[PDB]
């Protein structure tokens, strides 16, 4: 009942913000630009500093014309409407949002420890306790999101940032969607796609639990389970129903992963009658105190090394490009609700 009442309140609070979203809560000239932290085909993330408060933020800047051309309109509206409505310890917080003639802006908390991916690749692989600490945070986060009828759809090591306490913050809601039944869009990253996405089926929240299986495997092995040189080869391995486990994996880990990496979505852990509890009660998680993780009372496996809230040393170097704002409004109609 404690969990039921927690999730009921969580849904109430989400729905109030979902139905009446915040809009236009800052503007670009309130910020100084510091450094580009990441870049893609239609957007970038920039470390910025608020000129009045001195606080640092990660500002995601999306070019409206490129969002339209790459068919990401609905996805970008999803991302902002969801982010302004959610609240969970392991989700990066949206602090402000706004738009101008050229761009959409989501001003997020800055997480200076960098991507889990960087740390994983530095050290090679995580021990099972270390992987389990991060995995438990994802389990709770998906329990939260799924209870709100949200599917995340972009789990991968690059999207898990490590905070100043060594805990995970999930970023990038670009593929997240409120889905009460099924959905159909081809999205994600190849190594993490569930078979039913590859096969163009109407799919549901079970794809997130598949992706958790991939993530746990990659954390504990150092490489993902369906690895191959080209996407088509990855996809063939994903749909095959076969996975090879390193001998160093524990039997408990292998058993959990066989149940998460279950090709038949109707037999996949997280999607059975007991829902998330088949995962939370699995022997691989027997040492996990779920409440203590939620309350951030567990000592983390490591604290990232950084000098302060403005340190960018855990992120990498990109060409610094202009944030140009056209004299004419672009795509105003498409982004009216942002
Ligand atoms: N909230 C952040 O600190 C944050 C940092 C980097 C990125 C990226 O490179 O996409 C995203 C978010």
């Amino acid at each position: 009942e404690s969990v039921k009442e927690f999730l009921a309140k969580a849904k109430e609070e989400f729905l109030k913000k979902w139905e009446s979203p915040s809009q236009n809560t800052a503007q670009l000239d309130h910020f100084d630009r510091i450094k580009t932290l990441g870049t893609g085909s239609f957007g970038r993330v920039m470390l910025v500093k608020h000129k009045e408060t001195g606080n640092h933020y990660a500002m995601k800047i999306l070019d409206k014309q490129k969002v339209v051309k790459l068919k990401q309109i609905e996805h970008t509206l999803n991302e902002k409407r969801i982010l302004q409505a959610v609240n969970f310890p392991f989700l990066v917080k949206l602090e402000f949002s706004f738009k101008d003639n050229s761009n959409l802006y989501m001003v997020m908390e800055y997480v200076p420890g960098g991507e889990m991916f960087s740390h994983l690749r530095r050290i090679g692989r995580f021990s099972e306790p270390h992987a389990r600490f991060y995995a438990a945070q994802i389990v709770l986060t998906f329990e939260y999101l799924h209870s709100l009828d949200l599917i995340y759809r972009d789990l991968k090591p690059e999207n898990l940032l490590i905070d100043q306490q060594g805990y995970i913050q999930v970023t990038d809601f670009g593929f997240a969607k409120r889905v009460k039944g099924r959905t159909w869009t081809l999205c994600g990253t190849p190594e993490y796609l569930a078979p039913e996405i590859i096969l163009s089926k109407g799919y549901n929240k079970a794809v997130d639990w598949w992706a958790l299986g991939v993530l746990i495997y990659e954390m504990a092995a150092g490489y993902p389970p369906f690895f191959a040189d080209q996407p088509i080869q990855i996809y063939e391995k994903i749909v095959s129903g076969k996975v090879r486990f390193p001998s160093h994996f524990s039997s408990d880990l292998k058993d959990l992963l066989r149940n998460l990496l279950q090709v038949d979505l109707t037999k996949r852990f997280g999607n059975l009658k007991n829902g998330v509890n088949d995962i939370k009660n699995h022997k691989w998680f027997a040492t996990t105190d779920w409440i203590a993780i939620y309350q951030r009372k567990v000592e983390a496996p490591f604290i990232p090394k950084f000098k302060g809230p403005g340190d960018t040393s855990n992120f990498d170097d990109y060409e610094e490009e202009e944030i140009r704002v056209s004299i004419n409004e672009k795509c105003g109609k498409e982004f009216t609700e942002f």
